[PDB]
């Protein structure tokens, strides 16, 4: 039962692999709460982990 989603507060451009890329205005569906500072989710055609401090818990 995971339906929570988050929203980016600023821009980000991960040049390393294993990170999830996106830009300001993007929304991500949190698939699970792997960590307290890192979460995982999917966004349209790509997925990966991202920093939890970089996002805000939007209203599911």
């Amino acid at each position: 039962g995971e339906e929570m989603l988050v929203q980016a507060l600023y821009d980000f451009v991960p040049q390393e692999s294993g990170e999830l890329d996106f830009r300001r205005g993007d929304v991500i569906t949190v698939t699970d709460r792997s960590d307290e500072n890192w979460w995982n989710g999917e966004i349209g055609n790509r997925k990966g982990i991202f920093p939890a401090t970089y996002v805000t818990p939007y209203h599911s």
